[PDB]
């Protein structure tokens, strides 16, 4: 019955398109080699003779949550088993994404201080800082009457500010979502605000 040289095998790599068709690791027992489980969307290939595990597809932190766990067999017909942990580091490869490019119209009454508009949320598929999102208003607020809370994405008129329909009747605000990855990724959406008469 064949003896695996290591009790478990392990490697740590950055996810990304540079991983396609690279040799990750070679397992050895003392004889033919297979991956029998943990091979997510056929990411991996084993050389049946040489025992080298190659990435057929891009290593992806978002599919693996940072670790692929492969069950490998060695057979001559007696069989023995091990595990191959392919540990993956997260890179900033997902843009913070709003589900719609435009939402509107959101009604707001003139003549009242600090009314709420609505909450916007961009999703980021990355983890850690790479997945954390900061919100801002980057256009369409020429008098500085609005704020979006930078973590919670709540758009409101500033506390001690009242709108006035005759001054400005409609706003189209560009909202920016920026992640805390290096380099950072961002996207924008458009918010349509209609200002209502105090009747
Ligand atoms: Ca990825
Ligand atoms: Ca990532
Ligand atoms: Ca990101």
């Amino acid at each position: 019955a064949p003896v695996f040289q290591q009790p478990h095998y392990e490697v740590v790599l950055d996810e990304g398109p540079d991983t396609i068709n690279t040799s990750l690791i070679t397992v050895q027992a003392l004889v033919t080699y297979a991956i029998v489980a943990g091979n997510i969307i056929n990411t991996f290939r084993i050389n049946k003779h040489t025992g080298v595990i190659t990435a057929a597809k891009e290593l992806d932190y978002e599919i693996s949550h940072g670790r692929y766990t492969l069950i490998v067999t060695a057979t001559d017909r007696l069989t023995s088993t091990t595990t191959v942990l392919v540990n993956v580091n997260d890179i900033n490869d997902n843009v913070p994404t709003f589900p719609r490019d435009y939402e509107g119209p959101f009604d707001v009454t003139e003549g009242q201080p600090g009314p709420r508009v609505w909450t916007f949320l961009a999703h980021d598929r990355d983890s850690g800082p790479n997945g954390q999102v900061e919100y801002s208003v980057v256009d369409g607020d020429p008098l500085g009457e609005f704020v979006i809370s930078p973590v919670e994405g709540v758009l409101r008129v500033r506390k001690d500010v009242e709108l006035d329909r005759e001054t400005i009747a409609f706003y189209n605000l560009t909202i920016c979502a920026r992640d805390r990855g290096v380099p950072p990724l961002s996207s924008t959406m458009l918010v349509g605000i209609r200002v209502l008469d105090i009747n």
